[PDB]
DNA sequence: TAACCGCGTTC
DNA sequence: TCTTGAACGCGGTTA
């Protein structure tokens, strides 16, 4: 066992040891390993109650190693809650395996005989299996690839086999030995083509192959787990959510080496607790209540403990008592868990021994028996909030519907002494926000996703949405006996017309800014209808209205009883627009947007990677390349120069110290070529890279195995369910008298939840599109991605061509159009059936959908109708539909400050309600914008509603515009300094650490440097640094990069403040230290200026209005036009 | 100037 | 190791 001459003895011993500690920890938390009783009877699912075993709700799984009870045996532990409120775990053992592919299927026995002997040391078993290969000729006729399936006792032996085979695999494509040159059987090694399914994580392999999912109920029996399809609802796990608050020096981050834990707030199954560190918290806190809304009950019991070690002993003892199987936190992986771990180490406690939590290979904290649900991981991936709204406060407002307690971090340590009850109140607010966010958003979503994705809750919360897509597809391939492709790898080098490409992609979404300014439900607009368009709509009308009834409402025209009246109402309204083209009336503010655009384009056209090759449907995409201007001549020039040079060894642990170019990896060579071809091309030409768009054509086989596209259709439908439930409940709130309140607040709460669930499905669904372009994708197709995008572009431009003939489109982006139609354009109508029921009709929506189905329907969709005889039918598939929302009270579109340009992805929209309907792209939404423009925008957009005329509204908005410019002209204020610095500060997140930006300049890089010089180097040691700065006046003539002054200096001791200010301002004589005298008011004038222009001034000129805010000047390009 | 970058949006 | 995509706005810096 401990023989130091054995391969992998130290790794085997340790991996078995870790399994033994986990078995010991699970046992303490009430997860004994349960072996079901012996039963040698019928192994069927019906009469489940006859078969002995234990019923459980599956709450977790982990890979492990068991001993035979030499090496360990690979298995997965499954963690169950039982029907009598107990818990247990059960182990399934399962040989890890991968495939060998052969080029000669006639000599499979020979390669089998070789590998059996070559892999004696690590191979266990070997077997011939067959699988469908979607790259194989005539696979559609039932022909199968023949594979050698290599099995192992554990995951290490499988990795040992991979290390032994890679030598063989490389010489088979880099060696053809010569010997007798006049000889005009082939060795068995060379028949080895490839290995397949060799990198599937073990626990995924077991979850997929055995069809087990967390979230589902099983009876554990001698023959296997048997899903109890009668068990409905999840079991109720013990859930625990905690927040810690630590001491920290003024202006500095906590450091667990020195800083103490003050308190731990937590909730368990809705009951609140607070532990206090009495060495820091001035007094015993008593049992109090925080219930911010009656559905969020917050009664807390206090444990006043004597010191930090008693606080940690209390936390740990309580966890062992309640035995939680979920523990939830907010950013607990990055802060709370590592802090507790360090304070545990310092006081001589082992956190693993106490509660079985420990850091994993990614530094995240995890246990065997208990999921760690970091709500922040759900906020980043699933909540659909902008990064500016991912804090506790904004998440709580948005999802829970209330303001949680907030406290300046600089007051938190002082307040433990001066205001312990205030701090305890805050701490307990953090626990309450966390517990209820997990219970109402994270818990249902993640545990339900587990029932279809073969991952445990920890991985289902944290894995990329691409990886979630990949897992779903891997189940479908497996269950259809489809062989998995290996992970894709980018070609190290590609050429376009003898030039070396720097980057390849495709043309994506089509987006247009057409008009700027104000549009209102009451303010009138001018139109010029194209008469042609009305004749076409009249020719299309009888088929468009039929289409509406039959396709959009799945009805029949036999049962509609007001068809001709509707047709004539619309027909009369159209005929008037043809005679009276030039009109000036009330505009109707409308939005049309295709439901699930890319997934339905994919679905409609049978788009999937394996389908890209009469089964031929030819679709176009727009390839965009970026390449070096140099020809092949000049490339071979640069290469030859590099071959005369020497290069640092990437291996420190050698006396070599220098490599030749040829000795470098192909990749590292190409990196060196790219560096050189850059600088060369700047000297023989103007530009480092030239782009070029080439339209390409691809074949989409309509017959291929549709496992990929079917998965997308399935997940689309999963999302639609919650989309309709959102609508269903938005309909119920419209039929409720404002007064009820009880029925109002239940509905408003149900709409938030189903919008949240449908939006949580949106990024995963759309990642099925992006997954074909992901690094390491098993199903990579740049063609598929380009086809989806170009088709979307063609569709949205067809829509705009119609709308701009019968109305005025304002802004268009990928699948969406904001426009104004005349008040006298046929709008909303209701059909009547022979059963008294009704059918919605928006003519402006249906006029488009009719044209979409006329022009973008796939008439070549094939489906296998008889799998035994291989009989396909062909049908017509089209699931592409515009949805209409509105009409809306007002929409305001900014304009650029450069000539004949617009702003895309930025606008505001109001209901007749007065309520803000939409706000996009604007700094007030974004993270870390100057708070002035935030608060400005936050205020000015809402006042576009007040006034009677267009000049009237542009001057009512100008009143606020001048009042905001009357804070900034004061070079100061008439309100206090604590609310000045906040109005004037700029946050700006550094995604990385300060050392990794070397050779770059920015307001952030500077603020970080200066913060490190004044408060210590360990202030910039971590990534995600918030750089809270002001920009100085001095040096007067220096780049704005310099003059980034960390606003924290204005909270520093006088002699530190003065010394650093002087050192940065380059002014040794400076005495005046007031914040009002160092601010470059010229910079902030230009930036509130440049906002007021784009939202008020330049739009006014576009809508034939004199500058309604004369304080701000028009640019020269505009003024030389007026 | 023209080209380019980092952040954080809208799709 | 793990890793969805492109298009765009804004304020920056560099040969
Ligand atoms: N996060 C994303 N990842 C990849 N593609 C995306 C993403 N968001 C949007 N897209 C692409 C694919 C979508 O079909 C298209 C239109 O986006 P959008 O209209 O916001 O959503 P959608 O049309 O898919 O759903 P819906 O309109 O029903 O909310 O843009
Ligand atoms: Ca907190
Ligand atoms: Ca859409």
């Amino acid at each position: 066992k401990y023989n130091t001459l054995s391969n992998n003895y130290a790794l085997s011993a340790q991996q078995l040891l870790n399994a033994s500690k986990i078995d010991d920890i699970d046992s303490m938390m009430g997860f004994e390993r349960y072996v079901p009783p012996q039963y040698n009877g019928r192994f069927d699912a019906k009469d489940i109650d006859q078969i002995p075993g234990r019923v459980g709700w599956l709450t977790n799984m982990h890979a492990t190693l068991v001993s035979q009870e030499n090496q360990g045996i690979s298995g997965v532990d499954f963690y169950f809650l039982d029907e009598e409120g107990g818990s247990f775990k059960s182990t399934v053992v399962y040989d890890p395996y991968f495939f060998i592919a052969c080029n000669d299927e006639s000599r499979v026995n020979d390669v089998e005989e070789l590998v059996k002997k070559y892999l004696e040391s690590c191979l266990k078993s070997l077997q011939i299996i067959r699988k469908e290969d979607l790259t194989m000729d005539n696979h559609l006729l039932g022909l199968q690839k023949t594979l050698i399936k290599l099995s192992f006792v554990n995951s290490n032996q499988l990795f040992e086999a991979r290390k032994l085979l890679r030598p063989i695999l490389q010489d088979n494509a880099n060696n053809n030995v010569q010997r007798n040159i006049y000889n005009v059987k082939v060795d068995a090694k060379h028949l080895i083509e490839d290995i397949r399914e060799y990198d599937v994580p073990y626990h995924v392999r077991v979850s997929i192959d055995k069809d087990i999912r967390v979230g589902k109920w099983y009876k554990v029996t001698q023959q296997g787990f048997i899903e109890d399809t009668r068990k409905i609802a999840f079991a109720d796990p013990v859930v625990m959510a905690f927040d810690i608050e630590t001491t920290k020096p003024p202006l500095k981050f906590p450091d667990s080496a020195v800083d103490q834990i003050m308190m731990i707030s937590y909730m368990i199954d809705g009951e609140g607790f607070l532990i206090t560190n009495r060495e820091i918290i001035s007094e015993d806190i008593e049992d109090f209540e925080y219930t911010p809304k009656p559905e969020y009950p917050g009664f807390f019991t206090i444990f006043n403990e004597n010191d930090e070690v008693a606080l940690l002993q209390r936390f740990f003892e309580h966890i062992r008592d309640v035995r939680p199987t979920v523990i939830s936190t907010f950013n607990g992986d990055f802060f709370d868990w590592p802090f507790i771990h360090n304070r545990s180490k310092i006081h001589g406690l082992d956190m693993f021994d106490e509660i079985g939590f420990a850091p994993d290979a990614e530094g995240e904290y995890k246990s065997s028996y208990c999921s760690h649900m970091d709500c922040f991981r759900w906020v980043k991936r699933d909540s659909y909030l902008p990064q500016g709204s991912q804090g506790v406060k904004a998440v709580t407002q948005s999802k829970l519907g209330y303001n949680p307690i907030e406290l300046d971090p600089e007051l938190m340590t002082p307040y433990a002494f001066e205001k312990p009850q205030h701090l305890s109140e805050y701490s307990v607010s953090d626990a309450v926000a966390t517990y209820y966010l997990y219970m109402k958003y994270v818990h249902p979503f993640i545990f339900s996703l587990c029932t279809i994705i073969p991952l445990n809750p920890d991985e289902t919360l944290r894995k990329g949405t691409g990886t979630l897509c990949e897992m779903l597809l891997m189940v479908q391939a497996y269950q259809h006996n489809i062989l998995l492709p290996n992970k894709h790898t980018d070609p190290i080098e590609r050429f376009y017309d003898g030039h070396l490409l720097e980057s390849e992609t495709y043309v994506g979404g089509h987006v247009e800014s057409l008009e700027a300014g104000v549009f209102r439900s009451d303010l009138k607009n001018e139109f010029k209808i194209d008469p042609s368009a009305i004749d076409e709509l009249l020719q299309e009308l009888p088929e468009a209205l039929k289409f509406s009834v039959e396709v959009e409402n799945k009805s029949s025209v036999d049962k509609v009883t007001n068809f001709e009246e509707i047709k004539n109402q619309i027909t009369q309204k159209l005929l008037e627009l043809k005679e009276n083209n030039i009109r000036n009336e009330l505009p109707l503010i409308y939005h049309v947007d295709v439901a699930s655009m890319y997934p339905n384009i994919m679905t409609t056209n049978r788009l999937q990677p394996d389908s890209i090759k009469t089964c031929a449907r030819k679709l176009k995409w727009a390839w965009r390349g970026e390449f070096f201007p140099s020809k092949m001549d000049e490339y071979n020039m640069i290469k030859r120069a590099l071959q005369n040079e020497t290069f640092p060894n990437k291996n420190k642990f050698s006396k070599k110290k220098v490599l030749t170019f040829d000795e470098l990896s192909y990749a590292d060579q190409v990196i060196h070529i790219k560096k050189r071809l850059t600088e060369y091309s700047r000297k023989v030409y103007h530009r480092v890279k030239v782009s070029e768009i080439v339209e390409r054509e691809a074949i989409v086989c309509q017959r291929e195995n549709p496992f990929y596209v079917d998965t997308v259709k399935s997940f689309r439908d999963r999302r639609y369910e919650f989309k309709g439930l959102a609508k269903t409940w938005k309909g119920n709130l419209s039929k409720i008298d404002p007064s009820d309140k009880h029925a109002r607040d239940e509905a408003k709460k149900m709409i938030v939840l189903y919008d949240s669930l449908q939006l949580a499905h949106k990024v995963i669904l759309n990642s099925f599109y992006g997954y074909v372009m992901r690094k390491g994708s098993r199903w990579y197709s740049m063609e598929m991605a380009g086809i989806t995008c170009l088709t979307g572009a063609t569709i949205i431009q067809m829509a705009r061509a119609l709308v701009e003939r019968v109305g005025r489109p304002l802004e268009l982006d990928t699948d969406g159009i904001w426009c104004i139609l005349p008040k006298s354009f046929p709008e909303t109508y209701f059909f009547t059936l022979e059963n008294g029921k009704k059918l919605y009709l928006s003519y402006p929506c249906s006029m488009l959908n009719y044209r979409v189905h006329q022009k973008f329907t796939n008439h070549q969709y094939q489906e296998l109708k008889d799998p035994l005889n291989y009989i396909y039918e062909t049908h017509s598939e089209n699931t592409i539909f515009f949805e209409v929302d509105g009409p809306y009270k007002a929409m305001i579109l900014p304009s650029s400050k450069e000539e004949g340009k617009g702003i895309k992805k930025r606008y505001a929209v109001f209901n007749e309600d007065g309520s803000l309907a939409e706000l996009k792209g604007f700094e007030l939404k974004r993270r870390g914008e100057l708070q002035l423009i935030k608060n400005f925008q936050s205020d000015i957009f809402k006042v576009f509603l007040e006034g009677d005329t267009l000049e009237g509204c542009y001057s009512a908005v100008a009143s606020v515009c001048n009042r905001w410019l009357d804070v900034l002209d004061s070079h100061g204020l008439m309100l206090e300094d604590e609310d000045l610095v906040s109005l004037i500060c700029e946050n700006r997140s550094m995604s990385k650490t300060l050392k990794e930006y070397e050779g770059q300049k920015s307001t952030s890089i500077t603020t970080a440097r200066r913060l490190g010089d004044f408060l210590g180097e360990d202030m910039v040691k971590d990534k995600g640094l918030q750089c809270k700065y002001i920009i100085s006046s001095k040096p007067f003539n220096a780049p704005v990069t310099e003059r980034a002054i960390p606003v924290a200096i204005f909270s520093a001791d006088i002699p530190i403040k003065r010394s650093f200010l002087r050192r940065w301002t380059l002014d040794p004589s400076l005495e005046d230290l007031d914040i009002r005298t160092i601010i470059d008011w010229g910079y902030y004038r230009e930036r509130l200026g440049s906002a007021i222009q784009k939202i008020i001034t330049i739009p006014a000129a576009l809508q034939g209005v004199s500058n309604p805010v004369p304080r701000v000047e028009h640019p020269d390009w505009l003024k030389r036009k007026i």
